[PDB]
């Protein structure tokens, strides 16, 4: 008895600093757009890295039905000071997102950034929540943080943080990563302010699925780990996109056989001293396998300034090209093209949790080194899952000279090993089950969109 437009579910997001926190929000973004959202995408500019500045200028382009609020910043390691700066200056966006039409229906910001944007979402009227960009194991270690520092000898006697029913059930002090244990660090200070606060939430979206973290993620809705937690809602793996692509790297894979060819990088915001990048070079010749090889000599991409054959030597400059076996970049590279490509059989990743979800994905095995931050958990998290492994006394960059002889050995103790590849499939097969209908992803989605209506 009515022919009317349907109301129409408007979700704003907001992204903090990198491409490790860019990158699931643009691809949540298309999710929800191909659900019939309506979507407004909170931009703050300048970004520390060009990277960044180029991935949305081609979602935009892509979707240009999105509505982009600029959010102009005012003028230690740059992307942390960035993180700093957007949380510092959140308490402005009030005007901006209470004038958005259609009404708004729900709000998804970044986990860094809860305690100034909790009295502005409560202002607005709607479900909020943060996207958790990491693992749904590091999520439970923040969800229990004042559980372990209410000790009065946190965090000088703190030997192992266990975790009930968590995908990985002992994280020993070696693994901790190093700013929660320094009271007075950015990531210290956010995790004691911020995680009281997560009882405020209607819930935490993680980039996850029962195929990679079935404990932690049962552990977590089970009132396990902490009572009165909000709802955790599984809506990984987040599947790469189209609008994500910038060719001779492709034509160097095309001429590789299959599963052949050892793919490397440490991701977007790390750069390896120029002595243990050194000996990864080392290590890659002396493995005897193929390799495609990402040098980063500057954490900033904008801030590189020497050629990759003064970053890596005349000496092993030479190796490499009379080897013919390798091919070495200092760019942004398409790495979900890469690791979809049939020649490439393995990855050696510092296992961000973006990296670790495109592998599961692609059914890729990960020869895991862990450099920084929650990496060594997740490194373990892959290790558990049976589809890679990690070598727990390299340690922390910086801590000890890896070197090139240890390195050649564990690449070809990885990818001599086909149970790692046996395990790796089937990742990849619960990844699918995961977003098709009944999987844990669709199942989340299902639920979020019935309660913004
Ligand atoms: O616990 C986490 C993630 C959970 C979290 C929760 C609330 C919060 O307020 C901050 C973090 C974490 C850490 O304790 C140290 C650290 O160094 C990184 C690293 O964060 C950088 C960002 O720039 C990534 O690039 C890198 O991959 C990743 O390992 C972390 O994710
Ligand atoms: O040359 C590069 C380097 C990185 N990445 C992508 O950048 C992200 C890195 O995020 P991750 O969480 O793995 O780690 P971080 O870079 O934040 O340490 C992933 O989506 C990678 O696929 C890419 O496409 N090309
Ligand atoms: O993924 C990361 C996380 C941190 N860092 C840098 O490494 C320093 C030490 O990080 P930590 O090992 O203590 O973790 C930080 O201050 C950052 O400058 C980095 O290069 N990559």
């Amino acid at each position: 008895s009515s022919i009317a437009p349907h109301p129409v579910v408007h979700v704003a997001l907001l992204p903090s600093a990198g491409m490790g926190h860019l990158t699931p929000f643009l691809r949540l973004a298309s999710l929800l757009l191909h659900q019939h959202c309506h979507v407004t995408l909170i931009t703050p500019q300048p970004t520390v890295s060009k990277a960044e500045e180029d991935l949305l200028s081609r979602f935009l382009s892509a979707f240009p039905q999105v509505n982009q609020l600029h959010f102009h910043l005012p003028p230690t390691d740059p992307f942390f000071l960035q993180f700093a700066s957007i949380r510092s200056s959140s308490h402005l966006l009030t005007p901006l997102l209470s004038s958005l039409t259609p009404p708004l229906s729900s709000f998804i910001y970044d986990m860094t950034l809860i305690s100034p944007l909790l009295p502005i979402a409560e202002s607005l009227g709607v479900p909020h929540y943060i996207l958790f960009t990491s693992s749904a194991t590091m999520f439970s270690f923040f969800s229990y943080f004042p559980t372990l520092a209410k000790s009065e000898s946190f965090p000088g006697k703190l030997d192992f943080v266990e975790i009930p029913g968590v995908s990985v059930s002992s994280i020993p002090r070696s693994s901790i990563p190093p700013p929660l244990l320094v009271p007075n660090s950015l990531f210290g200070k956010l995790f004691m302010e911020d995680s009281p606060k997560l009882k405020k939430l209607h819930g935490v979206l993680v980039n996850t699925f029962e195929g990679i973290e079935k404990l932690s993620l049962e552990a977590l809705n089970g009132g396990k780990v902490v009572k009165g937690l909000p709802p955790v809602y599984g809506v990984g793996p987040f599947v790469p996109c189209e609008f994500e692509k910038v060719e001779t790297i492709s034509e160097w894979l095309d001429e590789q056989p299959s599963g052949s060819v050892v793919y490397v990088s440490f991701g977007s915001r790390t750069a390896m001293g120029r002595e243990q990048l050194r000996e990864v070079g080392d290590g890659l010749v002396k493995s005897g396998w193929r390799f495609l090889w990402v040098v980063k000599d500057k954490i900033v991409d904008r801030a590189e300034e020497e050629g990759l054959d003064g970053v890596l030597g005349f000496e092993l400059v030479e190796r490499m090209v009379k080897e013919k076996k390798g091919l070495v970049v200092k760019e942004w590279v398409d790495q979900s093209e890469i690791l979809g490509h049939k020649a490439v059989g393995g990855f050696v990743s510092h296992c961000g949790w973006n990296s670790v979800v495109e592998a599961a994905w692609f059914g890729v095995k990960i020869l895991g080194w862990p450099l920084h931050g929650d990496q060594k958990i997740n490194a373990e998290v892959v290790a558990k899952g049976g589809w890679g492994v990690w070598k727990e006394g390299w340690d922390w960059e910086g801590e000890r000279l890896v070197k090139g002889e240890e390195i050649g050995e564990a690449i070809r103790e990885v990818m001599n090993d086909e149970s790692l590849v046996m395990k790796a499939t089937q990742v990849k097969k619960d990844a699918r089950k995961a977003i098709s209908v009944g999987g844990g992803c669709e199942v989340a989605l299902q639920k979020l969109m019935e309660v913004w209506k």
